[PDB]
């Protein structure tokens, strides 16, 4: 099989796959909802911002958000999310990344993602509600890794991808 890239695209992705997105600049990376009570989405804020409000479309949405980014030198990914139609955004975990790769996925009834600060960030759990259904939008290029996979999407997210796109037989040992 062939772990990508793929390009930006909506679809409902099967539990128990990492879907690691490399973005170029800051902005929304991804979103997606189970259309009953979750909303969510992971964006990108570039080093060296001081607090400042950023609109994002959100499920074409225009949405206003404070942001901040202290370090000098990482990116950071901010996990957002509602849990109403008419609720407010609100941040939880995030990714401070020299590599400039987050990445989600469905296990359990939970929804995963990375968080701390490279080359020591972990996946975490989120467990409020079953995000089994929860579908995705991404707008960046892709990678598709499965859980079984998973200390190779790790070693991505804190090292970096490779130079090539050969990821399906890439690997430290």
């Amino acid at each position: 099989t062939l772990d990508g890239p793929y390009q930006p695209t909506s679809f409902n992705p099967p539990i128990n796959y990492w879907l690691l997105l490399s973005p170029t600049n800051a902005g929304v990376v991804m979103q997606g909802t189970n259309n009953t009570n979750r909303w969510l989405a992971t964006l990108l804020v570039e080093p060296n911002v001081e607090s400042t409000t950023r609109n994002y479309n959100l499920f074409g949405s225009s949405v206003d958000i404070t942001v901040e980014n202290t370090s000098s030198d990482k990116w950071k990914f901010i996990d957002v999310g509602k849990t109403s139609l008419n609720g407010s955004y609100v941040q939880h975990g995030t990714l401070i990344s020299s590599t400039k790769l987050c990445a989600a996925m469905k296990h359990g009834g939970n929804l995963y993602t990375f968080s701390g600060t490279t080359p020591n960030a972990l996946p975490k759990a989120y467990s409020t509600t079953n995000f089994d259904s929860v579908n995705v939008t991404t707008f960046a290029d892709f990678y598709i890794i499965s859980r079984d996979n998973e200390q190779k999407c790790r070693q991505y997210v804190n090292n970096g991808l490779p130079p090539i796109q050969n990821t399906r037989n890439l690997e430290a040992p």
